[PDB]
This record gives C-alpha cells, structure tokens and sequence, in this order.
C-alpha cells in the first residue's frame, strides 16, 4: 500500500517520526506487513480548500485490495486522526482519494504483482 | 472536487489570486459549492513535455460525478484558458487527467461520501 | 503518455539528460511519438518504503491504451532498470502505478481526445 499526503503545513511542522507512525498504523489497518507500506509527505504546498489557506491535506491511499466501502470509512477515521494530532489539520479540511489497484497495474522489483 | 496543477513555471510567475480564481471558476463549472473545492498548484517542477523544457503543465481534476465526454471538453477549455492566461503555458503543452470518483472512494472528515 | 517519479534521492543525483532519456525510452516502449510524452521527476522528497529512508521511488505511468498485463511487466523492467542505473534506487524499493486512461478523460489543447 501507498499513502501520500500533500499539505500546506510547513516542513518544520511535520514531526520526524510521522512517516514511521503512518507506516506502522497503515500496516495494522490494512493487515499488511510494514515492509509493504510506502509513505510520502509533501509539505509547504500552495493550496486552498474551500477558498481558504488554513491547514489542509489532499491525500491518496492505493492498495491491491483492502479498499472498499466499510474499509475506507475506517481508514478515513484513522488518517484524519493522525493528520489532526500530528499536523494539526482540521478533519473537515482533508480529502483522501482511495484507489483499489489491480495487481497487473502495480509495478515493483522489475515486474508487476500479477 | 479537487484540481491539481504541476508545472515547471516558477513560483514568482504564479499570480496572487490564482488559487481563488481557480476555486471560483471550478465551483461555477462543476456546479459544486466553493466550500468543497480544493486547489493545489506546484510550480518550479523538473519536467518535460515532448522532450522540451518550455512551460508545460500536468494536471488532475477529481470529482464525484460531473465528469464525462462533453463536460470534460468544457473543463479543458476552461483550464487550459486559465493556464494560458495566468501562467503563460501553451494549451498544447498541457495534460489534464479527469477522474470520476466513486463516493465510497473519497474520504472526508472521518468518513466517506457514500 | 505521462510518467512521474517521486523520490527521496537528492536533485544533485539526477543525471543531466535523465528527462530526455525517459522521454526517448518511453516513446519507444509505448510506441507513441516523443512529442506526446511528458515526464516529471520530483527529487528530495520526504518518503519511506517499508519504514526505511534508503533510496526509493513512487511512480505513475498514465497512457490512453498501451496498458495491460504483459506491457506493464515490460514497462516495470525498463523503468526499475533506469531508476537503478541512473538514480541508484533498488528495484525492490520502487512502486509504479499504471493507469489506462479513457480518451474522454484526458484534456489537452483546449479539448479532450
């Protein structure tokens, strides 16, 4: 699985442990070992949400399976909670796009997962 | 809806007011209230289009519905027009990927839109 | 087609010519003219793969058709090769998401395909 967060919160406000915390928490939520988890955080971005420049986040979560109605509702709680606590972003200023990827459409280690 | 623009144009070329303008124009085009519109502009990127480093843009528009044949032509005219006028990027050096998101695959405030 | 690579490798480690190379190699692999190939490289990123900060890459390839089982394996081999050789990123620290775009969902030159 792969999680990306794009935010206008400055780099200095992203804690040093935030990528490891995300990795561990997403491993537990998705049921996948932490070695399979990739995380990417992009601070200092020029963005707006609802026409305001207050802290906000545009995120994506891609996984081969483990994406669906109930699972996504649960991920959104987990992730809004982490972004609220660690980056101080209000949960109503967060969008997470979820992508259920087909194994044939994910490349890794010179090949794909299919 | 969310609109992201990645561009090799420098940050100083992005006019004050561009994010508001995009928010207002996209609210009008998509028929969604400005409160749900997110916009993200990423200047100074290392990119090429057709092997040339002249101004270009790689963009994305995600929405839950409001995505389709005729609508996307209209958005492309709108968006390329803004990128031409405000950032001086030729329309033929722009790509916009359109994503019709399933409400179950969009997280927002501790839940999804489904 | 458009290829984006996000990586924690520093900008100074991206060799002169890398975007031209990716353009030429992707034109060849996809069969599309180089004029329509876009490439975007984003170094110095804050990222982790498997909870480690060693060199890694998160990538995306979008194309209108030319995406599928066998083709995707061949692109992965080409692209992990390039990221290994040019950027010194191990292929087992790379993810590439492939997207088969509908022509109606790709805007260009004031209109869609």
């Amino acid at each position: 699985p792969m999680f990306i967060v794009n935010t206008n919160v400055p780099r200095a406000s992203v804690p040093d442990g935030f990528l490891s915390e995300l990795t561990q928490q997403l491993a537990q939520a998705t049921g996948k070992p932490p070695q399979y988890i990739a995380v990417h955080v992009v601070p200092d971005q020029l963005m707006a949400f609802g026409g305001s420049s207050e802290p906000c986040a545009l995120c994506s979560l891609h996984a081969i399976g483990k994406i669906g109605g109930a699972q996504n509702r649960s991920y959104s709680k987990l992730l809004c909670g982490l972004l609220a606590e660690r980056l101080r972003i209000s949960p109503d200023r967060v969008y997470i796009n979820y992508y259920d990827m087909n194994a044939a459409n994910v490349g890794w280690n010179n090949s794909t997962f299919a």
